[PDB]
């Protein structure tokens, strides 16, 4: 047993472990999209910036797990990083639908450690969770949610130059 | 009678407090036309910011009001603050039209408060009216008029394109 | 169902909706009180500059749950803003009485939609409440609380000369 | 008949002349306040100050009557300042009961100047009393009735420290 341990069960500190690999597959997912909107036939380079800017905040929320994992005195588990569902996005619309559904897997593992921690009794956990993690992730579902209602008015993924458009002003 | 009340007919102080809750009203309408703009299903911020920003003035119109009514030595009287007419404000267009109809609602009653000061003989009552409501009503109305004209010629209703184009250009 | 509506129970919609009409009631009761305050028959200006503080600041605690209404993808549904309780205020002691039981009141909401939030398993609404809303509301009460004290300290009501003193200062 | 003369009734042309000559009364009377307040016997400094300003504000007040008096092309007729009602003042709330009532009358004149106007189809004059006189008045009166509640509250007149304490925390 970690000298600094107390009050951190078994359960919590396998599942900050999975936590930690989902952040390191959200970068990854988003890694994707910036290579995709960069390819010379796709073109969208705003849209590409605000995914390489996305891929670098799931590390950051990764690395934070690491030292949380540590302050506690559990021990970081690595797992191999799963390559992207996709290897092309389709589309500004198709990309923004797929960050929305993975924000949302992101929120739902972070809602069930939140319940686990609950479960056992880590109000540290709880308040960490709440603290670093779970309004970051309404406010970027959120924000996602709005693009996809006007990339939608805007007329994808038919319309081309409503593409261009938001492109434009939106990112 | 108030030691400071001078010239200040019953039936002006009764108006006075009945376009305070006009004021207010309005403020609580534009309120909610922002509440409308930032759902997320709706998305159009700089049009929501503008809404907002609608809403504080309409309760700065309400204090002057208030502060009119003390100097004279007339007793502020409130009322319920009735909901607005909606719930949803439909798109830019609708929403616009809905803000005109308003603002010239709340000009006819600051217009009709001045008749009544005229009748009364109260040349404060019209100089205050003259220099702090009147001549901000006409340039809203005229704003608001300004944009119903673009956001007809952006195709609205059906143009989203146009409706998207407006929110980043036109506020 | 919104797209970014997630964990989000019905009732705490509704009862979002319900505490948000309660801070606009909240913001026009101290309205009233700066009215009073600044009646030429009351003329107690620092405390009219306190109650027209304490009314700016719960309409921003009105205008923070309709961000988090959307926010959520639940929806903003306003109703009507009573009139205060009363026209008058008496003296700044029993309008301090009724600010303490006023926060009190509104402090009790917050607790239920707390508890409300917890019996739905909605950590990110508890965090928002804990974060955004209790603390305030603990220290607005205990600083109305020591006003109380102080004020009955003076001689309130009777002492007019210990009403002057609080307002030159006490606020 | 002055070459610059246009629109400018003979009525309002002597009624501005007994105008500027209130003014100047009331700046006179300002004055023996104080002086009075001024007095070994009396020493209210703060309220000797208040006093001796508005004798100031006053006499501008008149030469602003003197300067539109020429530029409509009317010709100043001065007569006899005379000197105050009283003497000696009592004591801050009776001079401040004075000077309400000064103001007042004041007020009373200027409202019959406007009446004049009005009558005559003058809207220069009209604005001119609108917009330099009518809101400073209403302002002043204001100003005196709040104090007066003050020191009534203060125990006035039979409270010498309520006195004191006006002077040092009021004015
Ligand atoms: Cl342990
Ligand atoms: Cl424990
Ligand atoms: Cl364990
Ligand atoms: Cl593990
Ligand atoms: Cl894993
Ligand atoms: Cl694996
Ligand atoms: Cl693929
Ligand atoms: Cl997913
Ligand atoms: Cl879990
Ligand atoms: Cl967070
Ligand atoms: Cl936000
Ligand atoms: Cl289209
Ligand atoms: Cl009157
Ligand atoms: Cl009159
Ligand atoms: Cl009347
Ligand atoms: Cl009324
Ligand atoms: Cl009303
Ligand atoms: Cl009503
Ligand atoms: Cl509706
Ligand atoms: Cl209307
Ligand atoms: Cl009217
Ligand atoms: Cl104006
Ligand atoms: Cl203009
Ligand atoms: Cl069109
Ligand atoms: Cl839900
Ligand atoms: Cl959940
Ligand atoms: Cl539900
Ligand atoms: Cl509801
Ligand atoms: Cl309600
Ligand atoms: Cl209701
Ligand atoms: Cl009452
Ligand atoms: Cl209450
Ligand atoms: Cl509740
Ligand atoms: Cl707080
Ligand atoms: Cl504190
Ligand atoms: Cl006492
Ligand atoms: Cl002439
Ligand atoms: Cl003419
Ligand atoms: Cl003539
Ligand atoms: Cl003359
Ligand atoms: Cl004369
Ligand atoms: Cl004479
Ligand atoms: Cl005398
Ligand atoms: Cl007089
Ligand atoms: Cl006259
Ligand atoms: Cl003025
Ligand atoms: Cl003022
Ligand atoms: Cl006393
Ligand atoms: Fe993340
Ligand atoms: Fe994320
Ligand atoms: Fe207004
Ligand atoms: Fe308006
Ligand atoms: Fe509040
Ligand atoms: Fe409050
Ligand atoms: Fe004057
Ligand atoms: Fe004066
Ligand atoms: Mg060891
Ligand atoms: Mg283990
Ligand atoms: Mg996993
Ligand atoms: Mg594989
Ligand atoms: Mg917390
Ligand atoms: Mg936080
Ligand atoms: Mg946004
Ligand atoms: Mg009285
Ligand atoms: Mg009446
Ligand atoms: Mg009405
Ligand atoms: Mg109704
Ligand atoms: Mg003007
Ligand atoms: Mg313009
Ligand atoms: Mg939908
Ligand atoms: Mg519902
Ligand atoms: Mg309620
Ligand atoms: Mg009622
Ligand atoms: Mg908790
Ligand atoms: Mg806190
Ligand atoms: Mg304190
Ligand atoms: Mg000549
Ligand atoms: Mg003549
Ligand atoms: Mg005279
Ligand atoms: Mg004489
Ligand atoms: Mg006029
Ligand atoms: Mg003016
Ligand atoms: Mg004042």
């Amino acid at each position: 047993v970690s000298q600094v341990r107390q009050n951190y069960h078994s359960d919590c500190e396998a599942a900050v472990n999975r936590m930690l690999n989902l952040e390191l597959y959200a970068s990854y997912t988003y890694s994707s999209m910036y290579a995709f909107f960069d390819r010379d036939d796709v073109a969208l380079h705003n849209v590409a910036e605000f995914f390489k800017e996305h891929s670098h905040a799931e590390r950051e929320h990764a690395e934070k797990f690491m030292k949380y994992q540590n302050k506690r005195g559990g021990r970081v588990v690595l797992q191999d990083i799963k390559k992207p569902e996709r290897d092309e996005w389709g589309n500004t619309l198709e990309a923004m639908q797929a960050a929305l559904q993975l924000e949302k897997t992101v929120n739902q593992a972070l809602l069930d450690l939140h319940k686990l921690a609950t479960d056992k009794v880590d109000p540290h956990l709880c308040d960490f969770l709440e603290s670093e993690y779970l309004e970051a992730q309404v406010k970027a579902i959120k924000r996602i949610g709005d693009f996809i209602t006007n990339l939608k008015r805007l007329g994808l993924p038919e319309n081309g130059m409503g593409e261009y458009l938001f492109d434009k002003h939106s990112v």
